[PDB]
């Protein structure tokens, strides 16, 4: 069930308890919000979710509300870390969920081989990962509408948010993200995770 969009507390980034969670902290991207909403927390540990906003950005520009999400897995032999942002709205529509995937050759050597970024029903792909889109090993992502909002790769510097990973959530939060109706938007790291990795795959 919903609570006010500006009353979802920021889930504090915990210490990484295993190599999966440490990898997701290591590869946390930067985001450059060119226009529209800042990223907000979408869920709290009790499983309450953001009510979002009716469809400028004055109700969704508070930098203190920032949150980023991730979930990790494998596909076709590669290691994928999906990072995902929720915005209270994208005339547009209530709610917005977008994601990028950082592809590693495997979790041991952990070389970035490709990046994917959600745009409408598909993904932009950078294969091999263009070094102008990387600040070290930190991917530089843009959030912008020219058409509703889409992610992209950018040379511009961006901002980072406290990260709470799927693997670190309470069961009540994972349950809420699986079952909640986000309307025109869809959580991309729930039970559709592997299906999304297929769509994001770079070959
Ligand atoms: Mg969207
Ligand atoms: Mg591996």
């Amino acid at each position: 069930a919903v609570i006010n969009h500006d009353a979802v507390p920021v889930w504090p980034q915990p210490e990484p308890a295993d190599a999966t969670q440490a990898l997701a902290v290591r590869f946390k991207p930067q985001l450059d919000v060119v226009n529209g909403c800042q990223p907000y927390a979408a869920v709290n540990p009790q499983g309450e979710t953001s009510g979002g906003l009716k469809p400028q950005a004055a109700a969704c520009r508070d930098m203190s509300k920032a949150q980023v999400y991730s979930r990790s897995g494998t596909y076709n032999g590669y290691y994928a870390i999906m990072y995902s942002w929720y915005m209270p709205k994208d005339i547009g529509h209530r709610h917005d969920w977008e994601n990028v995937v950082v592809w590693l050759d495997n979790a041991a050597s952990a070389n970035i081989v490709a990046l994917s970024a959600s745009a409408h029903s598909g993904y932009k792909k950078s294969f091999p990962a263009d070094k102008s889109y990387l600040d070290g090993i930190t991917a530089k992502i843009s959030y912008k509408s020219t058409l509703d909002h889409e992610l992209g790769f950018t040379t511009s510097a961006g901002k980072q948010q406290p990260l709470i990973q799927w693997e670190q959530m309470t069961q009540a939060a994972r349950d809420a993200l699986e079952s909640t109706d986000f309307g025109n938007a869809n959580v991309p790291f729930k039970s559709n995770f592997q299906d999304k990795l297929v769509k994001a795959f770079f070959q």
